[PDB]
Parts: structure tokens; C-alpha cells; sequence
């Protein structure tokens, strides 16, 4: 669903991801939640083209790229963290040309550039772990 939709969170991209394509997700950072995963796949169980994992335990955004079996560089730097215990967040994440382009509550969170060169195959959004969503549109 687009209102309320519970985790885990699986919701099919209908032409794959779209150059300036924008994914809009709107949810709640449980007080007592540890991480939660906002993966953009290449279908189920493939490879993540951006892995976003707030951790609550340091406070730190972690961006990946899961491919070909394996684990990226880890990119982490910010200029604020909206996913604080009981806080509600509004992002906003736009697939670029050769990166990804995030906002958080209206301010810059962070660019991630294409590591999968070929962006269009991404045809899976999937949210995981400990987090609750309000609104969700793909
Ligand atoms: C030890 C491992 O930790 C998690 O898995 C994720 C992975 O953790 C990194 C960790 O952030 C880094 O400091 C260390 O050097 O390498 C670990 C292994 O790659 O980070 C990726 C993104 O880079 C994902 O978030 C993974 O989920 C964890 O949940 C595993 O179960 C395991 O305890």
C-alpha cells in the first residue's frame, strides 16, 4: 500500500527507475529501534544498487552498494541526521543521471553516485527492519 505500509516493505518500480524518477518516504524512527535498510534492488535477492541504513546505536547514515555478492565502500558522511529515536522524517530520493540525490525534511542529505552504471535495471524498492512508515510513494 502507499498509506501505512507495514515492514518489511516490498513495492515493485513498473518501468524500472527512471532517470528523474522520485521516491518519497515518509516514517518514524522507533525509540528503542536499533537500524532499519532502505534498499534499492535489482529484484529479490539481487544486487542493491543504494543500501541506506540509519544506525541508532552510533547515529551514523551508512550508504553501500551490495554487488556482484559483495559490499562497497562505505560512504558516511552528512551535515545532519533526521533519524533520531522518535523522530519523524520526510525523504525524498532522486535517481540522477550518474547519482543518487537525497533530501531529508527539504535539506541536501546526501549524493551517492552510480556504482551500478546501468541505474534503469533497479526495478525493486525495499525498506527493512526498525521502522514504521506513514507514507510510501513509488
Ligand atoms: C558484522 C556485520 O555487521 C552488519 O552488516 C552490514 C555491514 O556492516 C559492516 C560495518 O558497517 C563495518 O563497520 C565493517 O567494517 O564491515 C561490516 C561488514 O560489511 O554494513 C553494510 C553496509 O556497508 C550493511 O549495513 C550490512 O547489513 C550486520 O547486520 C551483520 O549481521 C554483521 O553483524
Amino acid at each position: 500500500p502507499t498509506f501505512n505500509p507495514p515492514v518489511p516493505y516490498f513495492g515493485r518500480l513498473q518501468g524500472g527507475l527512471t532517470a528523474r524518477r522520485t521516491i518519497i518516504i515518509k516514517g518514524y524512527v522507533p525509540p528503542t529501534g536499533k537500524s532499519f535498510a532502505i534498499n534499492f534492488k535489482v529484484g529479490s535477492s539481487g544486487d542493491i544498487a543504494l543500501h541506506i541504513n540509519p544506525r541508532m546505536g552510533n547515529g551514523t547514515v551508512v550508504r553501500n552498494s551490495l554487488l556482484n555478492g559483495s559490499w562497497g565502500s562505505e560512504e558516511k558522511k552528512i551535515t545532519h541526521n533526521p533519524f533520531g529515536p522518535g523522530q519523524f522524517f520526510d525523504l525524498s530520493i532522486r535517481c540522477g543521471l550518474d547519482r543518487f540525490k537525497v533530501y531529508a525534511n527539504g535539506q541536501h542529505l546526501f549524493d551517492f553516485a552510480h556504482r551500478l552504471s546501468a541505474f534503469q535495471r533497479v526495478d525493486t524498492l525495499e525498506i527493512q527492519g526498525d521502522v514504521t512508515l506513514s507514507y510510501v510513494q513509488i
